């Protein structure tokens, strides 16, 4: 690799490793079209299995990234409009409260204050449909955005409904296959359960439990390199041969809401391109709260700005991810780790990386 990206790299995430004490980490700095990777650790600390560039990692809410690119992709196969009610895709949602509420509140968090979490005993179809008939509203529809795996997760499997296809068939035919991310897994199969890292949570080993939606919102497993991929194809979405894809990806960097100086995409989030880190890092965005903030409707959205910084960051119980990436420079970050560590270390260490590499 270049010398810089080698050198900046095992600076920042050196100490990184050490203060938050992970077990295993890898990255991908993704520079003008180019992929550079990096390993420390382990993967299994009792197997003593290093951490490789095939280690697959859980992705926590980073995977709603291909959530958000999936909605795009159907909205661009003429199968979806964001504008719809709700109620179009899901009849049986009779509760009033749901009028006024469309496709675009729920993968933007804006529907009205749903929850962080669908609630661990929603397990049928049945428990989901009066999970969401017995949700009350806090605030009315596109006024506060309030983070939550209920609301995208439910965009997520509406927005496949037409289709035909189970979430899991749709994102793999439709995004993982075409974009060559033949290492990123909803469900991990047998065959790869060698390459599965364990997460660790205070010093035990843990992976990610099932769930009502959990595909949708937080379930996605990936490599160092499939999410590099990942980045490269969102770094330059018009290099994709799949038209609907490629416009998918561009739908999802649109900007949809404004609060402060941060923009609601579908899945990923921008800030305009250069950033000051501080509302990312320490104040408002940092995400160490979960945090009701009204929003500025942007009318009509604004298509994807190459001047970005565009990012996710995820948890699960044992493993922190972060992806971020600068389109008009050609460049971007993979950080996964198999331990969940604070956001604000991991966006200060993504900042230093691609700030002195910009
Ligand atoms: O005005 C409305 O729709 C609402 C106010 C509080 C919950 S929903
Ligand atoms: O796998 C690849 O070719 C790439 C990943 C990120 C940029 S190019
Ligand atoms: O985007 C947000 O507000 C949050 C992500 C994780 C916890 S809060
Ligand atoms: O800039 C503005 O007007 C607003 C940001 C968030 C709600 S309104
Ligand atoms: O090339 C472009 O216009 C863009 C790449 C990512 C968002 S917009
Ligand atoms: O089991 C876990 O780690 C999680 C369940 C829902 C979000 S993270």
């Amino acid at each position: 690799a270049p010398q810089q990206i080698n050198d900046i790299v095992h600076r920042t995430i050196t100490p990184l490793i050490e203060q938050q004490k992970i077990p295993g980490m890898a990255v991908a700095v993704i520079y003008q079209g180019k992929p550079y990777y990096f390993t420390w650790g382990y993967a299994d600390i009792a197997k003593k299995q290093p951490v490789t560039q095939q280690t697959l990692f859980e992705l926590g809410s980073v995977s709603k990234t291909f959530t958000g690119v999936l909605g795009g992709d159907a909205i661009a196969r003429g199968e979806i409009k964001l504008s719809d009610p709700t109620t179009k895709y899901w009849p049986e949602l009779t509760a009033k409260q749901w009028n006024g509420i469309t496709l675009l509140h729920l993968a933007t968090y804006t529907a009205g204050g749903l929850p962080l979490q669908v609630p661990d005993e929603v397990k049928s179809s049945s428990d989901l449909l009066r999970f969401y008939q017995n949700w009350q509203p806090a605030w009315a529809p596109g006024t506060q955005r309030l983070y939550a795996n209920s609301s995208i997760g439910l965009f997520g499997a509406l927005a496949v409904k037409p289709s035909g296809l189970s979430f899991e068939q749709a994102m793999q035919t439709r995004v993982f296959q075409p974009l060559k991310l033949n290492h990123t897994w909803i469900n991990v199969p047998p065959a790869e359960e060698k390459n599965y890292a364990w997460g660790y949570r205070e010093g035990k080993a843990v992976h990610v439990s099932p769930g009502a939606l959990d595909a949708e919102a937080y379930g996605v497993k990936s490599t160092i390199e499939d999410m590099a991929r990942w980045v490269q194809s969102n770094l330059k979405p018009l290099d994709i041969n799949e038209k609907t894809l490629q416009q998918g990806i561009q739908l999802a960097q649109s900007r949809y809401w404004q609060t402060g100086d941060m923009y609601q995409g579908l899945g990923w989030e921008m800030l305009d391109w250069p950033v000051n880190p501080d509302s990312i890092i320490n104040g408002s965005d940092n995400k160490i709260a979960l945090a009701a903030r009204p929003v500025k409707a942007i009318t009509p959205p604004t298509p994807a700005v190459r001047a970005s910084w565009v990012h996710k960051t995820g948890a699960t119980g044992g493993f922190g991810s972060y992806v971020a990436f600068i389109p008009e420079k050609e460049l971007g970050i993979v950080m996964l780790a198999n331990k969940n560590y604070p956001n604000p270390a991991r966006v200060d260490a993504a900042w230093q990386i691609l700030n002195a590499l910009q």
